[PDB]
C-alpha cells in the first residue's frame, strides 16, 4: 500500500475532520520537534535520572512467542544488559507508565493539544514509554482507545490494517489475545493465513520528532530499526 500522509502542524478542526472522525492515521509534523525530550533524551541522561529505578522488561524477541517472559530490572541494569554489552537476548522496556514513577521526566514532554478534541479528561490519558534495542518487535495488535505515538530517539517500521480488515489478520480466539493477530507481518504463513495476502495496509518509518496517530482499534505493527524510544499517549 501507501505511506501514511505526513502533515505539517495540521489545526484542531481539520485534525478533527479530516483524521480523528473518520479514523484515518497521519503523521504530525513539526508538532514534538521542540519538546525537550528530543534534545536531551539519550543514555547518559536516562541512566542518570532513572538509572536505579526498578522497570518491568520484556524478554523475547515478540509476545505471541513462546519463550517470552517478563522480569524486573533496574534502569541501569537494562542498558547494560539488553542494549549496550552484545544482548544474548531481546529486551524490551515496553507499554510502562513511567513518567508516572518519574515525575520529573514529565516535564520533558507535553501533552498532545489534539487530545482535547475527545470526550475525556485529560489526567485519565495514559503515557506509556517504549524503550528498547533495534530489532524488538510488537506484533500485529490493536488498542482501546486512539493514539498518539512519539518517537524521540531512532526510527521504527510500522505497519497500519484497518479494523474492517479485521477477518483477515486472524485474531486469536482466547480473548485474552483477541486483540493480537495471529500473523507474522513481516513473514506470513500464507498457507494458514491465505487471507492475509490481500489485506491492504499503510506503513511509515516513523522518525524522530514525529508523531503518529493511530486510531482507536485499527491495526498496528512496530519494529524498531535502532536503539529506540517513543511515547505513547491513549486518549479518548
Ligand atoms: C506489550 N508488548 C509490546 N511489546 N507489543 C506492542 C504493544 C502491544 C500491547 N498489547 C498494546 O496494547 O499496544
Ligand atoms: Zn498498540
Amino acid at each position: 500500500g501507501g505511506t501514511v500522509p505526513r502533515l505539517h502542524r495540521p489545526s484542531l478542526q481539520h485534525f478533527r475532520e479530516q483524521f480523528l472522525v473518520p479514523g484515518r492515521p497521519v503523521i504530525l509534523k513539526g508538532v514534538a520537534d521542540h519538546w525537550p525530550c528530543m534534545q536531551k533524551w539519550s543514555l547518559e541522561y536516562i541512566q542518570e535520572i532513572a538509572g536505579c529505578r526498578t522497570v518491568p522488561v520484556e524478554v523475547g524477541s515478540r509476545y505471541t512467542d513462546e519463550e517470552w517472559s517478563q522480569t524486573l530490572m533496574t534502569v541501569n541494569e537494562f542498558i547494560s544488559k539488553y542494549i549496550v554489552n552484545e544482548p544474548r537476548d531481546v529486551g524490551y522496556l515496553a507499554q510502562h507508565q513511567l513518567f508516572d514513577q518519574i515525575p520529573e521526566l514529565k516535564q520533558d514532554i507535553s501533552i498532545p493539544d489534539y487530545c482535547s478534541l475527545g470526550d475525556g479528561e485529560e489526567e485519565e490519558i495514559t503515557i506509556n514509554a517504549w524503550f528498547g534495542p533495534q530489532g524488538t518487535i510488537s506484533p500485529l495488535h490493536q488498542d482501546p482507545q486512539q493514539n498518539f505515538l512519539v518517537q524521540v530517539m531512532g526510527r521504527k517500521y510500522i505497519r497500519l490494517y484497518s479494523p474492517q480488515e479485521s477477518g483477515a489478520l486472524y485474531p486469536h480466539d482466547t480473548h485474552l489475545l483477541h486483540n493480537t493477530s495471529q500473523v507474522d507481518v513481516e513473514n506470513p504463513d500464507l498457507e494458514k493465513f491465505p487471507k492475509f495476502a490481500k489485506a491492504p495496509f499503510l506503513s511509515c518509518i516513523l522518525s524522530p520528532g514525529e508523531i503518529l496517530f493511530i486510531p482507536v482499534k485499527y491495526w498496528h505493527y512496530v519494529r524498531a530499526l535502532d536503539l529506540s524510544f517513543s511515547v505513547s499517549f491513549w486518549w479518548s
